[PDB]
């Protein structure tokens, strides 16, 4: 398999919007991870450089939370992120 924590169940799993082309997972990754370690985090890609959102998989579920509130509303190299809580669907097993 990949990984089945692909829910809101992962722990500090969080989702953002409209992150820029030369967004890769390194440069989410090298942003994010200052509010924690990060086991997973994703920025999927366009040819152009990006579909514009991206996924953080937080070591620590505190992290995630900081990731949310310090990095939503913010400019990434040009465009302004969204993060929120990673709501996957409709899971009873999800934090």
């Amino acid at each position: 398999g990949a990984d089945p924590s692909l829910r809101k169940s992962g722990v500090g799993n969080i989702f953002i919007k409209n992150l820029d082309k030369s967004i890769d997972n390194k440069a989410l990754y090298d942003t994010f991870s200052a509010f924690g370690n990060i086991l997973s985090c994703k920025v999927v890609c366009d040819e152009n450089g990006s579909k514009g959102y991206g996924f953080v998989h937080f070591e620590t579920q505190e992290a995630a939370e900081r990731a949310i509130e310090k990095m939503n509303g913010m400019l990434l190299n040009d465009r302004k992120v969204f993060v929120g809580r990673f709501k996957s669907r409709k899971e009873r097993e999800a934090e």
